[PDB]
């Protein structure tokens, strides 16, 4: 007459293959090396051809077409509201989530998707580029750091996060389960019923130890190290956030998706 901790990660594990997209298993397929491959993204010349073919609205423009950087930031944009979206819905398979106040339920969405987003980036990314346009694209982390100031910052620090985020060898089971603790923080700013909320993350928390323990038999200190990467990835969305409150200020035709105004509204 106990919680079933591993039933409760396997629940876990299936809302997140329902419900993203993109996962580790999907993203090695297309960068290991036959239908749809990606197309490769290194210069401006193939930039411009891939977004003809894989985005076509965004240029199909005159001489009215933005310039390619805040193209870039557009299309970033774009998958960030998406994966919002994604991660609504999974949320609704942590315990104790659903039973929260409306209110509660946004604020803890409203700081964790970007924390949750920078994570499953990683998944995508290798030392030289990363996947874009679910799956039809790689651009290489050469070409984004070559563009113009600011926007060659944008992704830069969270490939470095990445590759040693990597270097832990998660697979989507784990990832699952650290997305569902990311979402479950009890020190969000302005949160309600804070005891409920911190209840919940026990148990996530419980439940992702737990499997750590099971599937990585091998690394002892995984979960203080995921624990640690979780502090990291609040401080990386915080300097992200400051960033693109530049952009937004200094770059006056690079606007902000509403729902991602939203967000980012009083956040830090
Ligand atoms: C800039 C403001 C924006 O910052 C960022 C910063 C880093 C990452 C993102 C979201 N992101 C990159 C999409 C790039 O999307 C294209 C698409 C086409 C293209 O050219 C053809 C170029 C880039 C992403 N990928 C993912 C894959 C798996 C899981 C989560 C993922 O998150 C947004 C924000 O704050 O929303």
């Amino acid at each position: 007459m106990t919680a079933d901790l591993k039933s409760l990660a396997k629940r876990i594990y299936e809302a997140y293959l329902k419900n993203f997209n993109m996962n580790k298993v999907k993203a090695r397929v297309i960068l290991s090396g036959s239908n749809n491959p990606p197309f490769v993204i290194h210069d401006m010349e193939t930039l411009c051809m891939a977004e003809k073919t894989l985005v076509a609205k965004l240029v199909a423009n005159g001489i009215q077409n933005k310039e390619a950087e805040v193209r870039i930031f557009h299309c970033c944009q774009c998958t960030s509201v998406e994966t919002v979206t994604e991660l609504t819905e999974f949320a609704k398979a942590i315990p104790g989530f659903a039973n929260l106040d409306l209110n509660d339920q946004v604020t803890l969405l409203k700081y964790g998707v970007y924390e949750a987003i920078f994570a499953m980036l990683s998944s995508v990314m290798n030392k030289d580029g990363m996947l874009v346009a679910y799956g039809n694209g790689f651009i290489t982390r050469e070409f984004l750091k070559s563009l113009r100031k600011p926007f060659c910052d944008i992704m830069e620090p969270k490939f470095d996060f990445a590759m040693k985020f990597n270097a832990l060898e998660l697979d989507d089971s784990d990832i699952s389960l650290f997305v569902a603790a990311i979402i479950c923080c009890g020190d969000r700013p302005g949160l309600l019923n804070v005891g409920h909320i911190e209840k919940m993350q026990e148990g996530i928390v419980h439940v992702l130890r737990l499997h750590l323990q099971s599937n990585h038999p091998d690394d002892i200190f995984l979960f203080p190290k995921l624990l640690q990467k979780m502090a990291d990835l609040r401080q990386l969305v915080t300097e992200h956030a400051q960033l693109v409150q530049i952009i937004k200020k200094t770059e006056s035709d690079a606007a902000l998706h509403p729902l991602l105004q939203e967000i980012y509204r009083d956040m830090y």
